[PDB]
């Protein structure tokens, strides 16, 4: 698996939602870096991952996640 951005929308509305998100983001085995938008409802995610993978761990931050493509 090589390195791409994932572009992902998701289900949060305020400040400490993002941050749970970006935290259980933060140290994952295949991330590089990250980059949160609760203003488009957006999350970046640079990584190795399947985007199937990251959707499943988006998921495991107790919100829906649907993505829109590859940067
Ligand atoms: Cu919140």
């Amino acid at each position: 698996g090589t390195l791409c951005t994932l572009e992902f929308a998701v289900q949060m509305t305020c400040q400490s939602c993002v941050d749970a998100v970006r935290k259980s983001l933060q140290g994952v085995a295949g991330v590089q870096d990250v980059e949160v938008h609760l203003e488009d409802q957006m999350v970046l995610v640079h990584t190795t991952l399947p985007s199937q993978e990251v959707q499943a761990l988006l998921e495991g931050t107790g919100r829906q996640a649907v993505l829109k493509g590859m940067g």
